[PDB]
């Protein structure tokens, strides 16, 4: 190949339009690759392909699907240095982003007829082949960092502030107002005497959680899968308690209700502000295993609430003469606070004992002994067995996970800005100044196709011993 | 820092050896230092070797609880504020940073059922008895199983990442802590006291990588040698005497 590259050879396709290139890689001949990149030539072979193949797609993305180890030595070639001294402030690194582009670029032509490239395209075949020690490429790296604060910081910081624009006042009204108080723009009615002072700061947060309310209200009219959701279902409630908690503003309403609303929107507001932040990267991967554990958790309650069930009706039986244990509902109570271990021992069985206030007295203590084995026990035991494993699986994949996240991030953003807004904002390099403020399996693989080829010429050999054996000259040997 | 802390505290609960000084002060300023002095200790005990790891665990979970903090203090502000709201007639509950104090400690099991949930409500106590009620149980499913079983289950994973490396990491303190050593003490000190040889007498008082590496080296030698066999063969083919068997 080298020496065909030195004279002048044409770079065209075929009937399947598939370049010298493409041959090379779907057959993962590494150093035939390592060639062509090496080589002059390269920029004419990289632009050579032909889009509205489904077979023969763009070199980078069929280089990031077969041969990685090739797509390391591409990207090193994109980080140029100043001075090569380490310690000199002058000495800057720059970054070159040309691979990581739209192939829509490489070609002078560019029809687009039926052709749409999804934006990252590089990143995005990456991540759907695990190439996870090229994602952590300081030029991918660094790629990264530019789209984030080029645009992605603003337009997560924007959705922020306006969820805080009603998280924040809400709060406010709470720890300023004494629970159960009626109270409306003029002030703190105390039954009827008027507190008037801090009105201005009650008005503002009054009109602040209102707003915020309809406009959230307008944005899910909007959006209306939806009812599958879960966020939709807390937005919702959220949305609906908070213009009941402000109502006063315009109606009156009864005290009881008022802060029975409040008392349902302060809580699922600072629940909810969990899902924005499982956006950034450092405190993501928390709500994925807050998440985790939650669903195996409550996949078990269809089995282990007949537990409960069963404790609680004998329980209700057996003590029913103590308050605790008045009734069936306040009986299975009790027996799930009693799961942590929390058992009341002395007050529930020893002490009635001893005034000859129980009932059955030994089926209660033999109650009490089984229900301390199978409970704060075996079943704790088994739900932390449980999370143990499910962590331990979240933990294996932490990196790959990390990274697809933000690349799914800038890729949905990508779709609904505008076109010159991109084009504006983005850039082709980068330059920074330091000092300034699966390995055995691929070993097996690569020597089963040196075996292969073993073969293929011990057979070649094979034939031509044959040969000589059917052309030589016998005559003092004969027969 | 703590370096800092300690030195400014101990300054001055002793400082009566020359001037005078309120009793209040001085044992506010006692009960600081008298804590963050056994708590420095540990960063001297880190070295030796044979209780040096359990520094190691104790820094690599005290981290990771630290940045998880960030998120999860806001379940704490969402049961905090609720239970505020629901429960306020109650002292533990009569405040916002009361309550949510309280919330705090409610972490690990200890909730008081019987006091502050079922004798106020069969008093007719309780304002919102359905609501408090069922904020009890989503209190109790997610913060004393649900995120104490996710610390569990971290914790566990950071051990056995550091019992992975125990030895390698041992040793290498110790190298450490002797190369570091050598390049501040004097040169015919060193001279002195460094030795050559030692005598003992006892009575007195990543393997699968390796082989399949040599293989693969054994496998290319074997291709190169039928490579130079092949162009043997295509040599004799070349030079033979061919008379009789001739087309
Ligand atoms: C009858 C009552 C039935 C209750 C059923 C509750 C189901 C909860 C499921 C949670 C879940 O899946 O979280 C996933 C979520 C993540 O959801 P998600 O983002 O994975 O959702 C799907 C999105 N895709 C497909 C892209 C992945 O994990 C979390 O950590 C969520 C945190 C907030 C959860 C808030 C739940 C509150 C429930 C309270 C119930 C009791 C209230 C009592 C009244 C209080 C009054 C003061
Ligand atoms: C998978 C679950 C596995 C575990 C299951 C465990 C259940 C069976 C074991 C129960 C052990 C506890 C038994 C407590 C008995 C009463 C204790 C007591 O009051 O002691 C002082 C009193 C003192 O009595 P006294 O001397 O004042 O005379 C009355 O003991 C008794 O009242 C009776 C003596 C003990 C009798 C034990 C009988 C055990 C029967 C077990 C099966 C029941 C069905
Ligand atoms: C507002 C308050 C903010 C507090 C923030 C605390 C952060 C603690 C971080 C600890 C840590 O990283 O340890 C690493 C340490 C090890 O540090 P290290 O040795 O790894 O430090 C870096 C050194 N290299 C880079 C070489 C590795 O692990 C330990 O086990 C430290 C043990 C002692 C820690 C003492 C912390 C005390 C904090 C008390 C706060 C509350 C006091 C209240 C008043 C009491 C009055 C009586
Ligand atoms: C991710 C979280 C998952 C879990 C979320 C769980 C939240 C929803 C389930 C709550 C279960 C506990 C409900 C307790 C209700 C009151 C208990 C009580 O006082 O019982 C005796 C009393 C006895 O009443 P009475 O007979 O004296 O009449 C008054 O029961 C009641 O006061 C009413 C009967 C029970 C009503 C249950 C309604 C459940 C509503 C759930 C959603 C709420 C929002
Ligand atoms: O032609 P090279 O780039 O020098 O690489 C090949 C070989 O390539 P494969 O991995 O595709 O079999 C290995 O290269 P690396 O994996 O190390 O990059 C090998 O490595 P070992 O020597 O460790 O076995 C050694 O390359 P290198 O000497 O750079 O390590 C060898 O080439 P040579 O045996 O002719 O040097
Ligand atoms: C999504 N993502 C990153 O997060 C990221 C990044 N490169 C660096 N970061 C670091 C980072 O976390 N940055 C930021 N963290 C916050 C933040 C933290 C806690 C909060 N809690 N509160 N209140 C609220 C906001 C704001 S900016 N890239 C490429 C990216 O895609
Ligand atoms: C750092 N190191 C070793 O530790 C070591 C060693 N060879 C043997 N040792 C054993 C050892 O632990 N020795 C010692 N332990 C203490 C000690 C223990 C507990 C204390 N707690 N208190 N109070 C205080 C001091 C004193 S001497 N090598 C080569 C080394 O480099
Ligand atoms: C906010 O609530 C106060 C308290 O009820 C309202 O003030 C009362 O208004 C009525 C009607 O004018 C008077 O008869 C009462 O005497 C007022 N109360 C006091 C203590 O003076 C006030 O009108 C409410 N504000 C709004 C905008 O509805
Ligand atoms: C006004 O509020 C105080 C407590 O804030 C209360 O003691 C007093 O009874 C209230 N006044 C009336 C008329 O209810
Ligand atoms: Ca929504």
């Amino acid at each position: 190949v080298a020496l065909l590259l030195s004279h002048n050879a044409d770079i065209v396709l075929n009937k399947q339009q598939a370049s010298f290139l493409h041959l090379a890689l779907h057959n993962k001949r590494k150093e035939v690759v390592l060639t062509i990149i090496r080589s002059k030539r390269w920029d004419e072979c990289l632009k050579i392909f032909s889009h509205n193949s489904p077979g023969n797609k763009c070199p980078i993305t069929e280089m990031i699907e077969y041969l990685p180890e090739c797509m390391k030595v591409l990207l090193d070639f994109c980080m140029l240095h100043s001075t090569e001294d380490k310690s000199c402030r002058d000495y800057y690194i720059e970054y070159n982003f040309k691979y990581l582009q739209c192939p829509l670029e490489f070609t002078k032509k560019t029809p687009t007829q039926d052709v749409i490239y999804e934006p990252l395209t590089a990143l995005n075949a990456m991540v759907q082949n695990n190439r996870i020690e090229l994602l952590n490429h300081p030029v991918c790296k660094e790629y990264l960092l530019m789209k984030w604060l080029a645009y992605g910081f603003r337009a997560h910081m924007m959705n922020l502030g306006s969820y805080c624009l009603g998280l924040i006042p809400m709060t406010i009204l709470v720890v300023n107002i004494k629970p159960g108080m009626a109270f409306n723009s003029t002030g703190i009615i105390n039954e009827e005497i008027l507190d008037t002072t801090n009105s201005y700061l009650i008005k503002t947060c009054m009109i602040l959680v209102f707003l915020s309310s309809i406009f959230g209200y307008c944005k899910e009219a909007g959006q209306i899968n939806y009812f599958m959701d879960i966020s939709n279902v807390l937005e919702w409630i959220i949305y609906t308690t908070g213009i009941i908690f402000v109502l006063p503003l315009f109606v009156e309403i009864p005290a009881h209700l008022q802060w029975q609303c409040g008392a349902i929107a302060v809580y699922f507001y600072w629940m909810n502000f969990l899902l924005y932040l499982q956006r950034f990267e450092n405190c993501g991967i928390f709500i994925v295993m807050l998440e985790v554990i939650l669903k195996t958790l409550l996949r078990s309650t269809v089995v282990f609430i007949f537990l409960l069930l069963a404790f609680g009706l004998s329980f209700y039986i057996l003590l029913n003469l103590q308050d605790p244990f008045s009734s069936p509902l306040l009986s299975i109570i009790q027996t799930f606070s009693m799961m942590l271990g929390d058992i009341n021992y002395r007050e529930s069985f020893l002490e009635p004992y001893l005034r000859n206030e129980l009932a059955h007295p030994v089926l209660s203590f033999a109650q009490l002994v089984s229900f301390t084995i199978f409970v704060p026990i075996v079943l704790m035991n088994l739900l932390i067995g449980l999370a143990v494993g499910d962590i331990a699986e979240v933990q294996k994949h932490a990196s790959l996970k990390r990274i697809a996240m933000q690349v799914e991030l800038h890729t949905s953003l990508e779709k609904k800005l505008p076109l010159w807004f991109l084009r504006k904002v983005d850039q082709k390099s980068t330059i920074v100044y330091p000092n300034k403020p699966k390995s055995l399996e691929m070993e097996i693989l690569k020597q089963k196709y040196r075996l292969k080829d073993l073969t293929f010429l011990l057979e070649k050999q094979h034939e031509l011993i044959k040969l000589i054996i059917q052309k030589m000259e016998i005559i003092s040997e004969t027969e």
